[PDB]
């Protein structure tokens, strides 16, 4: 069953965490960590990056305290290799590195992958290369295979140490480009689960619903998570306490969520509006 990675220790993603980080309210941060663990998280995503603030200084402060206080591994969420090195130095045993990609070329990808190999950390890899983010199922497969080959041949990373992130886009804007983006990821995951036995798959599930009302988001996140699980998802970055069991979602909301995820437009039926309409009326 799913390896849940709590999303909330995230300075851009959480006002609560950011204010505590800025005030050096360690006990506040530790309580938020424990909340998420109690609510189901088996690891904690940690993203302190905040524009015009020193990521390395924040991590030098917070990481030693997390190492002694936490019962679960930390997924270090950063694009700075120095920040990843801080995390690897301070944290015990399993760390997960989120993430490596190919946008900056092979050498940056290798630099991050080398860190994972050398310190026995799991590695998240994003479906992003020099041409940008893989949005269609074909693009996602192409990038993932190129990465898989580099990571196994060359770095000697094991399939089970890899978490492929095939990208979660918001399907709430309603433009043509974004409507199929959750489906493309779902279809790619199923295909790659077959092509690449033993690898993990991770998604930042909450991104799918950005812009909807909170109740609508919880439903959509929960349905998207469940659909991804059926396609082979092994880990999820989620607000662990806000994931609904499918059976708790009312019938019409559930059906509309599926219509939105799979872009099941017909004449006179826009799944996005119908989904939004539901939560206006209930
Ligand atoms: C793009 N994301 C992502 C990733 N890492 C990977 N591998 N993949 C991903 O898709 N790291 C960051 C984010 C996943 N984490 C998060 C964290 C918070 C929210 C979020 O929606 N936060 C609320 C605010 C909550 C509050 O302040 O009360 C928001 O509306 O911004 C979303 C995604
Ligand atoms: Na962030």
């Amino acid at each position: 069953s799913l390896f849940l990675v709590g999303e909330r220790l995230n300075a851009t993603g959480s006002k609560r965490f950011r204010e505590m980080l800025f005030a050096r309210d360690l006990e506040g941060i530790l309580a938020l960590a424990r909340e998420q663990v109690e609510e189901g998280a088996h690891a904690l995503d940690l993203s302190v990056a905040w524009t015009g603030r020193d990521e390395l200084e924040d991590l030098r402060w917070l990481l030693p305290h997390l190492a002694t206080a936490l019962t679960v591994p930390v997924m270090v969420d950063s694009t700075s290799p120095e920040a990843m090195e801080l995390a690897l130095k301070y944290l015990p045993g399993r760390v997960l590195l989120n993430s490596a990609n190919l946008e900056d070329g092979l050498e940056r990808f290798d630099r991050v992958a080398s860190l994972a190999k050398a310190h026995g950390a799991a590695l998240v890899v994003l479906a992003i290369d020099e041409k940008g983010m893989a949005k269609t199922r074909e693009e996602k497969v192409r990038v993932a295979l190129r990465m898989y080959e580099r990571l196994t041949e060359h770095h000697g990373l094991r399939p089970e140490d890899l978490l492929f992130d095939l990208l979660t886009f918001p399907i709430t804007q309603g433009d043509e480009e974004s409507r199929p983006l959750a489906k493309e990821t779902l279809l790619a995951m199923e295909e790659l689960r077959e092509r690449l036995p033993g690898v993990g798959f991770v998604l930042g599930v909450s991104n799918v619903s950005f812009g909807l009302k909170p109740r609508a988001r919880r439903v959509l996140n929960s349905v998207f998570l469940d659909e991804a699980r059926k396609r082979g998802l092994t880990a999820a970055i989620v607000d662990a306490g806000k994931i609904l069991p499918i059976s708790q979602i009312p019938e019409e909301a559930y059906a509309l969520a599926l219509d939105l995820i799979y872009d099941r437009r017909k004449e006179g039926f826009d799944p996005l509006l119908a989904f939004m309409a539901y939560f206006e009326a209930h």
